[PDB]
């Protein structure tokens, strides 16, 4: 369990970033690794067999808005990141899951297309095929795996921004409605700890959440929990030795660099360390330590 960092890749700021950054939360350290090929916004992380991928995104820079079908994979040994096969399709504020060593791409937008469609990444392979699609064309999607099974909450459709939420069951490949949350949200931090689904912060709408919210997967309700200390939306999100962190996002006013944890033994969120600079929309992952 031991020399794990957590890793946060791309984001934005005025632009599109290209920053891959990782913190120790065994002594508070940070770490400024190697940039993205291209700079994206809007991605996902995950980490299959040691090595971090950077899923979809965008490309906003003054000379342009590139939707992203890239995959990208980094090797904490080597610092190098390499390309991967890519998505069959551009797939900007995507959500990401892995089961059973797979990459699931999920929704997204390429340009005012509203995807429903999903993806599935073989390492093995590197190759992607297409699955069943949601029920829901979603963007701002949050994405978590428990008990291998695939969840996709909230998001927006092109017109609303959604409370409702679905579960992808792989064996059928079938998704279903599960219990809508209490709160709508877009751009919701979507993460598992223990045996509940997360979902911190986004917007609904109206404002920039604190708001925290689970869903039991026994019994189908979704529970307030504490809140966040500060409003955010396009957040990050990643779990590491059973607590939750939250890593930027937009609070109405500033892009946020205070990254804050959940321990849900206590149910409080402190304020454990700051990114070298405020950004959103960034991809969140654990693995090793680089060499
Ligand atoms: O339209 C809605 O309902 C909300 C839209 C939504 C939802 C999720 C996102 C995830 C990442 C993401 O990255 C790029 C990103 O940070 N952009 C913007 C969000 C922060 C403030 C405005 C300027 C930058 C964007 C997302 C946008
Ligand atoms: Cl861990």
């Amino acid at each position: 369990k031991v020399g794990r960092l957590i890793y946060t890749a791309g984001g934005y700021f005025r632009q599109s970033l290209s920053y891959l950054e990782a913190y120790n939360p065994s002594n508070g350290s940070w770490l400024r690794l190697a940039d993205l090929q291209v700079p994206r916004s809007g991605l996902a992380g995950c980490v299959v067999g040691g090595l971090l991928y950077a899923v979809g995104g965008r490309n906003n820079s003054p000379d342009g808005n590139t939707d992203s079908s890239a995959l990208d994979c980094y090797n904490p040994m080597t610092n190098q990141w390499s390309p991967c096969a890519s998505m069959s399709v551009p797939r900007n504020r995507i959500g990401v899951g892995v089961i059973d060593g797979h990459i699931y791409a999920v929704g997204g937008s390429h340009g005012c297309i509203h995807h429903s469609s999903v993806e599935r990444y073989e390492p093995e392979r590197d190759e992607w095929h297409l699955v069943a699609p949601m029920l829901t064309r979603r963007i701002g999607v949050g994405v978590a795996v428990l008990n291998r099974l695939l969840y996709a909450v909230g998001g927006f459709d092109g017109t609303n921004r959604l409370n409702s939420a679905e579960c992808y069951y792989p064996e059928r490949n079938e998704w279903r409605m599960i219990t809508p949350m209490n709160t709508i949200r877009s751009g919701a931090g979507v993460c598992v700890l223990h045996n509940c689904i997360y979902a911190a912060g986004g917007y609904d709408g109206q404002d920039q959440l604190n708001s925290v919210e689970r869903y039991d997967v026994e019994t189908e309700t979704w529970t307030f929990v504490a809140p966040m200390r500060h409003h955010r939306s396009a957040l990050g999100i990643t779990v590491h030795q059973g607590k939750i962190y939250v890593l930027g996002g937009y609070d109405g006013h500033t892009f946020l660099d205070s990254v804050e944890c959940y321990d849900p033994d206590s149910d409080t969120w402190s304020e454990v360390t700051r990114m070298t600079s405020g950004r959103s929309g960034v991809g969140v992952a654990v693995t090793m330590e680089p060499c």
